[PDB]
């Protein structure tokens, strides 16, 4: 998944 | 936490 | 994703 | 916050 937490890990 | 992982949980 | 921020969204 | 997404950062 793509995530934003501040920055593709899915 | 702010996240955005597709929207505070901190 | 597999997400624990405390709990699949992928 | 503690994340788990597969490892603190609050
Ligand atoms: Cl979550
Ligand atoms: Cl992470
Ligand atoms: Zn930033
Ligand atoms: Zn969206
Ligand atoms: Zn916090
Ligand atoms: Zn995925």
């Amino acid at each position: 998944a793509i995530i934003f937490l501040a920055x593709y890990k899915a």
